[PDB]
């Protein structure tokens, strides 16, 4: 058991993007496995390890850990204290000098983590900060459409919408565009696109918000993967549908192009169960990640051109799994 | 580190399929994270545990777990002794005297490993036993990504295992089985496209041979250590694109009569693909072996390939074309409703 004693401040109480800013140093430090006391006055309970937090602060930092004893600092500044059992040794229940005592029979080493210490006036740079550690993601997914996810999460964050209801709205949309494919015109095929880049922007927001409002689930992660299985078909099926009217070779380029989109998919998460580490490839690859996937559907819809999309869809989608299929047997 | 101690005998020098019962007994514990050390007379080094092995035994079990001090044991026989560092306080030298003394001063929980007692007469027994550990079940102890399903398990396991006791002799490894087994679902596929019901008979019997052969990659690589990351995650694939092209294959040929059966097709190939990503998503999720604890559609894999098999040799892929889009789907569906709770 490790106990994280952090003391109180009036600035916890202001809400930032849906929880109080305590309930977040709250949520963050329970994470990393710490149990958690506020104070005024500080009261030293028996525990494993101690974590020691006196200055108001937003941990932006996901997957801290915490082993060893050290000295938490942000750009310079002391965040927090981390010390071990034999604290209990030292303390004689006036904090800042049982601190003062402790330190100077130590000589601790500093530990950098990702936080911001608040105040009255950095408020919204701590809300842009924040908002910014909830962004794997692909060139366009990072430098497009995180941007205006991002800024869609933020006005999500203030209700009570969960990760789940935006996935499976975010699947609804993709029905829409799909839906509007097969109406078989060139606005409908212009709507059409736009919607589904706007799916493709949208399905970044319950991932946001799951991790800006600690509603991360197992169940969520699956979910949001498989529909977007489902999308990715579906969207293809319906233009290949309404193509292959007029050529039925498409159907050919159709079958193609949905495999490859669900193979770069697979191969990523089969990755992920076989070496349980993230799939991230060092050097070169085809970039037809999803992200790309729809902006290339989007861009091609605009043009009148969605066969053209499959096209390459099915092109590099294919190439680039075959790839990854030959680089893998590489290191491993 | 962890030591395990284990006694040497003559029958450890003896071979079986493909590696000698020495090498065996010393992966597996190496897999179970033990240090090994054969010995005639016993010299004590230290560790923060201590396993004693004194007669020999062909260890079965595949995810072995030692927590906590105990007597290891195989249907009321004593396999070895599971001792707590401080068996260094009470050893005296002699090893028959120091167990004696140990366990007089403990109360040792008894525990059951699936293991064989070795002899000179029961290595018949030994071999079957040992190829009976390579399936995908609870029984092994094994955790994968999936376990057989009813037809694998039933029908499947009894061919391949046979096939791997032959390949076990030889050096052939996992992953050329598993191109091997892909290669043969290409030439099922190549036979569907030659469109005649003899052609379709065999296509359909390849790809149930296909079926088959994609256990022994896998039987091979438990029953020789050859385990890896890449065999697991190119096994898969592979059947993904097996899956893919002989569904593509029956579709293309059938297109020609009526080209609704593109939609069908499309149906049967996207649910091959999901009932594969929704299990191994839950994988990459939950970070546990996929099992469904009540009521599921038999349509994995093993399912299928019989399916397209027994269709073919009544000369009805279309069917198996229907069955594979309708049970599929549902069954996918049906996943992401169970899964919620
Ligand atoms: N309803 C949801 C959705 C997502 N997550 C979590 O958020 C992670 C994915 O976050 P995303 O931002 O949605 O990433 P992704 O949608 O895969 O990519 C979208 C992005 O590239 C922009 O298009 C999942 O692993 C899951 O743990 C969740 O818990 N619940
Ligand atoms: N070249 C390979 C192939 C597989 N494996 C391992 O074997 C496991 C799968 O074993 P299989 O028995 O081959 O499982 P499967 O392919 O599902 O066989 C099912 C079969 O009955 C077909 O209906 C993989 O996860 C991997 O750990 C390996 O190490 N190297
Ligand atoms: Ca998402
Ligand atoms: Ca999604
Ligand atoms: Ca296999
Ligand atoms: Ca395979």
């Amino acid at each position: 058991m490790r106990l994280a004693y952090v003391k109180n401040h009036e600035i916890y109480g202001e809400k930032l993007l849906g929880l109080t800013l305590r309930e977040r140093i709250e949520k963050t430090l329970q994470r990393a496995g710490f149990d958690v006391r506020f104070f005024d006055e500080l009261s030293l309970e028996e525990a494993e390890d101690y974590l020691i937090i006196l200055e108001p602060v937003l941990i932006l930092e996901r997957d801290l850990l915490l082993e060893g004893r050290k000295i938490l600092v942000s750009d310079g500044f002391t965040v927090g204290y981390f010390f071990g059992g034999d604290f209990r040794t030292v303390f004689d229940g006036n904090l800042q000098s049982s601190i003062e005592k402790y330190l100077s029979l130590n000589n601790l080493e500093s530990y950098e983590i990702w936080a911001i210490k608040l105040s009255n006036d950095n408020l919204k740079t701590a809300e842009k900060l924040l908002l910014s550690s909830l962004i794997y993601d692909g060139w366009i997914a990072r430098e497009i459409n995180r941007k205006v996810s991002l800024r869609i999460s933020r006005l999500l964050a203030d209700t009570s919408v969960t990760p789940n209801q935006i996935t499976v709205f975010s699947f609804f949309l993709s029905l829409v565009g799909s839906a509007l494919f097969l109406l078989n015109s060139y606005l409908t095929t212009l709507l059409a696109g736009v919607i589904i880049q706007l799916h493709s922007i949208i399905d970044g927001c319950d991932g946001e918000i799951a991790r800006l409002k600690f509603m991360e689930s197992k169940y969520g992660a699956w979910l949001d993967g498989v529909l977007d299985r489902y999308s990715d078909f579906i969207i293809v099926f319906s233009i290949t549908y309404v193509l292959s009217a007029s050529n039925p070779v498409y159907w050919i380029i159709g079958f193609l192009a949905a495999f490859a989109s669900l193979m770069i998919a697979y191969t990523g998460d089969k990755f992920v169960a076989a070496y349980m580490r993230t799939y991230s490839p060092e050097g070169f690859a085809i970039p037809i990640t999803r992200d790309f996937r729809l902006l290339i559907i989007f861009a091609c819809s605009v043009v009148n051109l969605p066969s053209l999309a499959l096209v390459i869809i099915a092109l590099l989608g294919n190439f680039e799994a075959l790839r990854r299929i030959v680089a893998l047997r590489s290191y491993t």
